[PDB]
């Protein structure tokens, strides 16, 4: 008996916040060409779909009394050019200088270092920007990854106070949290629990005052292959913190490593296709619906990060916990690198289409109501029109997911019933669908017989499977209603997008870049901040050799790989946005390219 999904577009309930716009990784590199492509792909997720890159060992990018910030500057500018912000973990030894945090003299040094950089990057990027940064403590303090740096319980507190006072020295507007650990039951997690006690009741190493600033409490809780397990563990900790530390009852909680399974480098077949992609969405849906949608004890949950910014190494291009699939093509002159947009990343773009208000939804099956703690669930959103550039929007994202388990055999009958669409000009809807049959680059790689050094055409055919199967913008049935009966696969994601026609056309594409891949092959990447609407069909790309359309299948991802059969790539490019009503926006300023 089918699953019934009901959406009431009239019933805009609470606000909906895009709390999942973060990724992260650990270096083993950060300035190499591999990473520059990687972060271009990450920053290319439409509508600021990913915003933060939580980066380990950032203070190893600083050398040594004075400091050389050259390497750190490089990475931060790379983040900056890709419209990203660091998850600035204050983690490193400044090239082996810092060794002991019970060393009174080193505690003062650290304070001065943190102040140094914060001010530097305030100078570099503007306090407005740097205040948005989540400055954080050393990653997982209770997991002992300090290298030669000695960090005792007391040491960790001096460390923190210096982090906090140092940041304040730069500006009071700067945000710092921690510890970024798991928070197991005591006697376990001594430093995580010790930190809170210290902030709640301790004395500031520098000022001697009681209580120390803590703008957020960050934890890591992973699923062990179960999606609800993440939400369940978080509840336990968040409640323990409310009751043990009453001052922190309103302190925002981040889970900045909220992954299905610990061990990114561990190959897993589900980490390759839409199994991972649908599950990531399921985790988020569960968090929205069963934690943040006005329950009874609504814990302050502000951030969920999928720690999947890693680069995959051979012989596991798709199977590892990464947003992109890396190919080190070692047999061309010279050896070059290529990246493939995995389903999980494409899925981040579908989440990105959700807007600031959550609509009322209900998933039932032949009578019985089902919370997102089941294989099929939904997130639905509505948008209040801002300027003349946008109109009313509805984003309905349905997922089908058995977590870490795929079932190609099975088929999931679903009947969506949308009601109560506010009346307005030119109401059309668009469907976007992802599954393992139609939308898996790993799948197509495997049909091609797993080429270890793929050719041009092999890459073209693998990229064919990146974007979700889209349907032409059909007009919405009379009386603000719509009924669909899709057959969903397991796993699968489906996003029905209902938009009304705004007054003005879309805005101008900006910040266009050409990034070389190999002979006769490049990446075109851009930015949508000024586009000013989410109702887009595709980006028209035009090429000149002293302008004609580059013919490609529809895609609203802010990255395109140009691999023409002629090999002719040298010239000039420009890009513009094309909405659901065939309306062209202004072209981006032309970008030149010489090979
Ligand atoms: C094209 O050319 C590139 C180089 O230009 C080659 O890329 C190298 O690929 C190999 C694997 O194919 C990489 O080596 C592997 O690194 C993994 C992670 O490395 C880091 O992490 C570990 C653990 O945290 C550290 O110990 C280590 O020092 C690194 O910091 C390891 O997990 C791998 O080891 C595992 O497999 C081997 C068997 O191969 C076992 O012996 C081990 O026990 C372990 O299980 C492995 O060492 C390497 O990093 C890549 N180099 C670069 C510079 O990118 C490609 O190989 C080549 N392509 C082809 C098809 O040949
Ligand atoms: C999500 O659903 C599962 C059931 O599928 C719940 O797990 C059950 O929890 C109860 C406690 O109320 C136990 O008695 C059962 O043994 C569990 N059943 C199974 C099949 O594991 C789980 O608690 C639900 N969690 C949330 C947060 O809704
Ligand atoms: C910092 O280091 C880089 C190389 O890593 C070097 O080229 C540069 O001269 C150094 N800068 C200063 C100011 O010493
Ligand atoms: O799951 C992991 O591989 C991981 F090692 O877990 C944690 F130990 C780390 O802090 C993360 O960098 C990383 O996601």
């Amino acid at each position: 008996a089918p699953h019934l999904v009901q959406v009431d577009a009239a019933r805009a309930l609470w606000p909906l916040r895009r709390f999942w716009r973060s990724t992260g990784f650990c270096p083993p590199y950060v300035l190499s060409w591999d990473q520059q492509l990687n972060l271009a792909y990450v920053g290319a997720v439409p509508h600021r779909g990913i915003k933060q890159v939580r980066t380990h060992w950032l203070l190893e990018l600083v050398t040594t009394l004075s400091y050389n910030f050259t390497h750190l500057d490089g990475y931060l500018d790379l983040l900056r050019e890709n419209q990203l912000l660091p998850g600035f973990e204050l983690m490193g030894s400044a090239s082996g200088h810092f060794t002991d945090f019970e060393d009174k003299q080193q505690v003062f040094e650290w304070k001065d270092l943190v102040s140094s950089l914060a001010r530097r990057y305030i100078g570099r990027y503007g306090l407005a920007h740097v205040s948005k940064w989540n400055f954080e403590t050393w990653n997982e303090p209770d997991h002992h990854d300090f290298d030669n740096v000695s960090m005792t319980m007391q040491g960790f507190l001096n460390y923190y106070d210096a982090c906090s006072e140092g940041l304040r020295a730069a500006s009071p507007a700067l945000r710092l949290g921690g510890p970024g650990d798991s928070f197991h039951t005591p006697p376990r997690s001594p430093l995580s629990w010790g930190l809170l006690r210290h902030c709640h009741d301790g004395t500031n190493f520098f000022t001697g005052e009681a209580g120390v600033r803590l703008d957020y409490i960050s934890l890591h809780r992973k699923g062990a292959r179960s999606s609800i397990s993440i939400l369940e563990q978080e509840k336990v900790v968040a409640q323990q913190i409310r009751q043990l530390f009453p001052k922190f009852a309103d302190t925002p909680i981040y889970n900045d490593e909220a992954d299905p399974l610990v061990g990114w480098s561990l190959p897993q077949p589900w980490r390759a296709d839409v199994t991972y992609a649908a599950m990531v969405v399921k985790v988020i849906a569960q968090h929205q619906n069963l934690l943040l949608a006005n329950t009874t004890s609504a814990f302050p949950y502000a951030l969920l990060s999928n720690d999947n910014a890693f680069l995959s190494y051979h012989p596991h291009p798709f199977a590892q916990r990464t947003l992109t699939a890396r190919f080190q093509v070692n047999n061309t002159r010279p050896p070059h690198v290529q990246l493939l947009r995995k389903p999980v990343l494409t899925a981040m773009g579908l989440l990105a289409l959700l807007d600031e208000e959550q609509l009322w939804a209900e998933v039932s099956q032949a009578g019985t109501v089902l919370d997102s703690n089941h294989t099929v669930g939904v997130l639905a959103s509505a948008h209040r029109p801002q300027g003349p550039a946008d109109a009313w929007r509805a984003a309905v994202l349905i997922y089908a997911s058995d977590d870490t388990r795929a079932h190609p055999n099975r088929s999931v009958a679903v009947t969506l019933r949308l009601r109560g669409v506010p009346p307005g000009p030119g109401l059309v809807y668009v469907t976007r669908y992802l599954d393992n049959g139609l939308c898996s680059p790993d799948g197509e790689w495997r049909r091609l017989g797993r080429p270890v050094f793929p050719t041009a055409e092999q890459f073209r055919r693998m990229r064919a499977a990146e974007d979700p199967v889209a349907a032409a913008p059909r007009p919405l049935p009379a009386g603000g209603r719509l009924t669909l009966r899709p057959a969903l696969r397991l796993p699968s994601l489906l996003l029905v997008h209902v938009c009304a026609r705004p007054e003005k056309p879309p805005g101008q594409v900006t910040r266009l870049r050409a990034l070389p891949l190999t002979q006769g092959q490049l990446v075109l990447v851009w930015s949508d901040e000024h586009v000013g609407s989410k109702c887009l069909w595709t980006y028209e790309i035009q090429f000149s050799q002293d302008y004609t359309p580059v013919s490609r299948k529809p895609s609203t991802f802010n990255l395109f790989v140009f691999s023409p059969d002629t090999g002719a790539v040298s010239g000039s490019y420009r890009v513009r946005a094309l909405d659901y009503w065939a309306r062209p926006g202004p072209f981006s300023d032309p970008v030149p390219y010489l090979e």
